[PDB]
């Protein structure tokens, strides 16, 4: 049994009536409870994420099955049985908060690992590749996919114009327009690091690594017609599903695998191993099991924990480092940059974002300083032995630079179509039909020249792929 | 034929590639175009409206048919044929930005008139009454209706708990759970001022006024089943419809009517004429035609114009004033208050929000001062005749206060159930069945005590209304 | 012995060198430590207070000597010997952060009492009256006093134009241009509540109250010449003095007195007892001792505690209420309003601003939500007995309204000049000469018409006062 | 003759009285004019600059005397007689907005050139070198200099601790503790680019460049005692002086010179030519005259134009590029970064920050979008020939990279003391005495070990320099 109070701690006498001139008169300015209560209501909302605005979160645990110490010194991977707390957010990409979870889109798969050497964020998607290979293009890509800036409705003519003129998108689109473009929910879904990263071991040796999450629940996808039927009755079915699984004790889980590749394999491959439009052959670079993540606890407050959660690919830990991937390189900047705006300069103090590991440094102040700071010394070097100091046992590697000059230049061996053809051919006949069906419904109303260029990009990937699409769209491509 | 530039006006050499160490190396910090482009993309989003987040805008014109100078000195209403430019936003209420337009909700109907004596905002809804009668309850009402703060899903058990314990809601719920709770689109839809306002003529004489918008396209609604079938294929059908009507020249329009009531009618009535849970009888207070509003122009940019548009019931013009309605009194504060947070201290300089009438005053500075201010004099009184001065020809009326103490107290004659019964009985048999159907689908899963109290509130409105709902829900109300 | 870390908790290997292409090349974007550190440095600053920007804070304790339960139910005043923690900020008014503490100005004297029934802020100044009597004028007054908006330099011509046309300022200026317009420091300085407030006892009986703080160190002032000599060497001497006193154990203190006046004394006085340009006679309404406040602890961090401190006159507690004073009435709004902009929606969770008393309500979210909220119920009324509820034992009084219309109208008996004459005549001859000296150095350069009006205002206060000022300025007052 | 209005354009009836219950009653909430006016007053302030908060601005014109086309393609320098509008802000560094202009500090000298190929900012200081050579140290350096985070008072013990442990500071301190550490005002003052930059001509040939501004009014400095006497009577004398010069038609001016150095001179030198702790010999690299800048117009509004002005060393134009200077490299990021926070995402639309050159790109939205955007196409590549495209005639150079790994490593040939000795010996005997006097008054109270290390750093620069300082401080340095 508790009092309603103001934010000043004064108990509230009447939470029903405003203060007025008699029982039915106009309202007085001297009503601190009314003004405080409205003013805070008036300030509840903060900016949604610029992409991935729609999402849901859960906590759980990651457990190591096979220590990875031969390949990385990462502390959270050092020993069999080692357990690390995680927070995870899943999401769509393009549409705003409140938008349906039945739309075609990659799905976000962002994992925060609270390790003893700092927080490690692996900010993944379900699908293992991406549309583009340079971050400079990201606002363009996003602008083309987002609702039209005049009508506020997504328009295939706009994103197909971009994608067709950005032929490195061809492999991505060959995945996205399979039925795996609409996962059934967040649990029955793949996860992927997408980028090549660098793993560095106790001897300073480096390997390239890729990450894969495989669902215990299996993968399940929705046809366009199954997606429509769900959309009719529930625009939030994936959010609902994730919460409910966990509430009922049916905890979803994923096994983590890696692929590893020596740095020297660059010069022999017919693609760039740090091109995020590429996968690595599972025959040549087999999946190796690392451990299992199980999600087992819903957050206590959606806004405080899921909405305010902040992940960044640049939250790396010793033993794990960026690759040269130019898409990745831009992300290192963009996430903490956007988060300082979306959440405040001190967003890293918000509880879900805090490390378990100790934080000590000489940063200070900023909007909403809540942490009770003390001390006279906020600079280094200083004469005081007890104040925080650098620690040379934790230095990153020093990657070798193969280039001679500061350049703006596409990577060599872009190879935009080959893997797209390999993927196409790996599909079963039923999967190939769904792909063509999905592509056709998306392309049928797009401007003719762009329609043709899309067909030609897919034709370059595989002649049967492109021909089928052309036949299904009524386009005669015999002159070419 | 134009150059791409930076925001500093420097032409861009390469909008495709980041600046790197050779063609495949890591990225350099000295890439102003990359950082500027990403940093602005990272800051595109602002907070959505705390309610009515989903919506769509258009411009048009209002034309007077019958001059209203006998009852109000309002300049825009002074002459037959007088035309005033408007901007209008329509909206849903509860769910966020990308949410479907097929959900049950009141619809917002906000009209900004750009008059020669200032901007006049009539911030209406389709339905003519409201759930509550005091602004102190608005955050509670909203919190109950919004998605649950843990699960992020709306829960009828939550809002029914609030509404049943707020029996003044009974009239509103009787409208909202008719099929008018889901308008077919924004054109085929009623509009209402909801509140009683005061009209004051040039002699200082005051009348109570209510506003009504009647659609030229007629009113049309969706059953739950028709709403689902639309939802399956389009989660923005009403946004689409409004744009498309206007693009194809099929301009939607609404006629404006008023009702007028002498102040002295207060004692003649068994309810409070400034209680926004109440309508006025059209027999006793007939609709009088004022004019017609036609919407004929889509905005050029949805974010700059529709998203950033700011309406407030406190944007009143000479001749038009607030009533004592306690719900209204809170709104006078809340709208500019939230807008200063949502849009900035200087939101009134954003183009859609700017008046056509001249603005001159002594306010200054604030975030994003873009208006090229000049002059040494930013205070009044001052000794300079050419500086802006108050003008005593534009004073508001001085309403009489009947109460003699500052109190927090419910209005006399709340009369929470009578008009709800009158509405119920005014429904056709088919409308009554839809109401009971809609209510039953919403109530069938809520907690048993709350379910019973709902039935009792509707029973107090009308015995048949309540009995039908009880029978349909399998609740035995014979002991009461 | 501690590691320097990133905000993610990763130890820092090198806090001296940026990451670069060889030992002397350009810098890489993949340097999370560099970018995090700079980005947080780039965001250290928040807006300064719109007035009273320069100031200093300390903590201490207030101890009751005479219990006040006969006149107020205020819990912190209920018993002899009862101790309440305080936080206090002292300040100048007009110039920005960083400005000298040797300038002429009122001094702020803001006391936050952390009481068992909520925080009580008494937001005072040293001087016991104010320039103006209506909050609508405050931005005008402040704009006139502040540096000129073109030159960034304060201009006596500007504020004397305002003040002369605002003759209710005459009493204030007669205090401010004594040498008490430059206190020697914050310890040897008066405090005042300025406004009349209402004290309400357990029986519901109300008295008017005024507050006075009397320094144990005595009151001491600086002549213009003594101020200049200090200014030459120290532009923060008062901040320095306060800190150093407390560090050396020489704790400054003030005794609190009140005056009490029956409500019925309105009608027989020749001024309005709620006009903040007026004092109450100490002969007719004697000072009654309440207790002593001692300041004994410096804050641990100036930004987190003093810069972010938030006081409002509307932070009232049961037994202490606003008066009708129209200056006060505007302050009730303005302080929490500016603080939400200056500090954030959730400024009340910043540690110095937190109550000791429990806080429970249904407000939620907002920028920087750090309080780990939980629970499904964020609305009232609700069906749960354990959730926070209103408590009717804590209702404010219901002041009687004498007026019967909503009006914009000056108070009756403004009496602008009488107390200014009484003050003048209460000065010793030496104090009178300092006043005329101080006034003359301020007025000598202002425009001739405004100069004359100032003389006339002070002449209306007292003929000798005005004649002396005229003589000293070389102004011929014979025509008038 | 004009009306006072609200921001809605409604004329104001009464700018003197709040709306109240009778002439002496409490205030009503329905007073839009009061609430709008107070609310905007409450939001006037934005964050001050994190450094250089105190400053003053003026506009003028730069005129080329000698065309520089042989060394740079910069358009504003291409022809004799070519005139370019400038905006210039001068400043102190460490203390806040209202702080005195008589304090020891470098002075900022920031020039914005509104060129036909974009805005070019040359963000200089009076003194030609800096304390540090890597941006990673800047927040440390600044934290040490700034008022103590507990006391709010600057403490020489704190910055001398940092500086003595950062011996690269030794040259800077040898300038700063001459009397040129307190310029007499902003007109009689040097300007410097500080960094080496790269100039690139139309053939792609690169030279290193340094910039120097020489005042037509000559250089004048203040002794500590002269600075104290001015401080006593005016804490804004330099802001006053600049305005007054320009108001009286006495326009200050500076001639611009450069030094040029071939890239191949790197091996010829015993220091790194891109180390900002170093100058270049005027004998070996003579000053070459470019043109003259005259300041001739005060701004119209100090807040709108000076306070909201935004400069960045990264606002470069074709023909002018960064060097590899690691201090510079951090600055490229930090200025726009801080500005987005201080001013808003759209700060580049604030009138003073706008280019004269056309701006066309695909960025959109952000807080306070006032630019009336239109169009469906906000992405590139796109199929439309009329939309903005990259232009390959405006590419930056491609500087050669000498290093072959990503490293964190001090430059070779830091040479921390030699130029400090050369500067010392260049002083006249009177200048040497003022240096020692100034140093002694700053050092006499710092901790003994730090005091000794300072003496040793200056001794390493020049034995006489260090001996004199030691004698003056009573420190016996026999034993070293
Ligand atoms: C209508 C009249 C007045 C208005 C509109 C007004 C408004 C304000 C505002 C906006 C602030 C900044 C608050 C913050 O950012 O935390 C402030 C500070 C202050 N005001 Fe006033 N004020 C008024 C009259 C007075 C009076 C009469 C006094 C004393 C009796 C006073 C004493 C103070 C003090 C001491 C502070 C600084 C509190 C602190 O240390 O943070 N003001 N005022
Ligand atoms: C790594 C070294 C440095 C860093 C991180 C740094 C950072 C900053 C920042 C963040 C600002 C605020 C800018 C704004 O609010 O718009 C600033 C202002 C300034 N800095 Fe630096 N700075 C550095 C070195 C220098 C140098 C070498 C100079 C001169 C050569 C200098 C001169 C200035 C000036 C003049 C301003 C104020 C510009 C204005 O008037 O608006 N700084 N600095
Ligand atoms: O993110 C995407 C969603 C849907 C698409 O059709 C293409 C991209
Ligand atoms: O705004 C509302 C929407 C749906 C409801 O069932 C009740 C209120
Ligand atoms: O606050 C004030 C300072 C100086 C003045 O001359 C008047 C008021
Ligand atoms: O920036 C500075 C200010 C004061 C000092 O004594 C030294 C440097
Ligand atoms: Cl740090
Ligand atoms: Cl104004
Ligand atoms: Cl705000
Ligand atoms: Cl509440
Ligand atoms: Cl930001
Ligand atoms: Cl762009
Ligand atoms: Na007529
Ligand atoms: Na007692």
């Amino acid at each position: 049994h508790k009092n309603l109070t103001t934010n000043q701690g004064v108990p509230v006498g009447d939470n029903q009536n405003s203060r007025t001139a008699g029982h039915r008169g106009p309202s007085f300015l001297d009503d601190y409870h009314l003004i405080e209560k409205l003013a805070h209501f008036d300030r509840e909302r903060i900016p949604e994420r610029v992409v991935h605005a729609r999402g849901a979160g859960a906590y759980g645990v990651f457990e190591v099955e096979n220590s990875m110490e031969k390949h990385t010194r990462a502390a959270f991977l050092s020993e069999e049985g080692k357990q690390t707390d995680v927070f995870v957010r899943f999401s769509t990409v393009i549409h705003p908060k409140g938008s349906p979870e039945t739309l075609r889109d990659p799905r976000g798969f962002a994992v925060k690992f609270y390790t003893e050497e700092g927080n490690y964020d692996l900010v993944g998607n379900n699908l293992p590749i991406f549309f583009i290979r340079d971050a400079l293009k990201f606002p363009d890509m996003v602008h083309s996919l987002k609702p039209d800036p005049v009508t506020n409705i997504q328009d295939p003519d706009r994103y197909w114009d971009f994608m067709t003129l950005t032929p490195e998108s061809t492999h991505m689109l060959t995945w996205l327009f399979s039925d795996e473009g609409i996962p059934a929910n967040y649990a029955e879904m793949r996860g992927s690091g997408v980028h090549t990263f660098r793993w560095v071991n106790k001897y300073g040796e480096t390997k390239y690594v890729k990450y894969h999450w495989r669902p215990s629940e299996g993968i399940r996808n929705l046809s366009m017609e199954e997606a429509a039927e769900i959309q009719a009755n529930d625009f939030q079915h994936a959010t609902r599903d994730l919460y409910d699984r966990i509430e009922k004790g049916n905890y979803p889980a994923w096994d983590l695998y890696v692929q590893l590749m020596p740095l020297s394999d660059y010069d022999e491959l017919d693609y760039d191993p740090c091109d995020p439009t590429k996968t690595w052959s599972e025959e040549d670079y087999p999946l190796q099991k690392v451990g299992r993540m199980t999600l087992n606890r819903n957050p206590e407050n959606f806004f405080a924990e899921t909405e305010q959660a902040a992940f960044t690919p640049s939250a790396l830990v010793p033993g794990i480092e960026a690759s040269e991937d130019k898409l990745l390189q831009g992300r290192l900047f963009s996430y903490p940059d956007t988060q300082r705006h979306r959440l405040g300069a001190n967003y890293m103090r918000i509880p879900v974002n805090c490390p378990y590991a100790p934080v000590h440094n000489n940063q200070q102040d900023g909007f909403m300083t809540t942490t009770r700071p003390s001390g006279h010394i906020n600079y280094e070097p200083n004469r005081y032995d007890d104040q925080p100091k650098e620690n040379p046992h934790y230095k990153e590697s020093e990657p070798v630079l193969h280039g001679d000059r500061m350049v703006r230049q596409k990577i060599e061996k872009p190879n935009d179509f080959k893997q797209a053809g390999e993927k196409y051919r790996s599909y079963s006949e039923e999967e190939k039909q769904a792909l063509i069906k999905n592509l056709t419904a998306d392309l049928k109303g797009v401007n003719e020249k762009t329609k043709l260029l899309a067909i030609c990009n897919f034709y370059r990937a595989d002649e049967d792929y492109g021909q089928r699409l052309a036949d299904s769209l009524g386009v005669d491509i015999r002159s070419y």
